[PDB]
């Protein structure tokens, strides 16, 4: 076993060629389950394999355990990788737990990856 740090969490992770279900989880370390370190951070995570955003979330927390980091989802929502026009949207709500904080995903998103321009919504289900 090693050591873990928030740093070597990707901090945006998200598989996309359509609309997908997509969660943002709070994560705090907890490094080899006893470290003096219990700092936290946000990560943004999407795959299309996920029926439902609970399965994302318990993909996530699971690894998160193998890494050294413990994990509660603050809300999610879909993510439309829009190959029709123009750039990547998120919006709707996750029923398991509430609405993302989008804004905080979008920054996430267009900070990591290049892609010219990330926006969000709360339109409708």
């Amino acid at each position: 076993m090693a050591v873990a740090d928030l740093a070597l969490i990707p901090d945006v992770d998200i598989d996309s060629d359509g609309v997908f279900k997509y969660v943002l989880i709070r994560v705090h370390s907890a490094p080899r389950s006893g470290a003096p370190a219990a700092e936290s951070k946000e990560i943004v995570r999407g795959y299309k394999w996920a029926e439902y955003h609970a399965d994302i979330y318990d993909k996530v927390s699971g690894d998160m355990q193998k890494q050294g980091c413990d994990c509660e989802c603050l809300g999610g929502g879909r993510i439309s990788h829009q190959s029709q026009d123009k750039k990547i949207h998120v919006y709707g709500y996750s029923m398991a737990y509430g609405p993302a904080q989008h804004a905080i995903s979008t920054e996430k998103i267009k900070a990591k990856y290049p892609d010219y321009e990330v926006t969000w919504a709360n339109d409708g289900y």
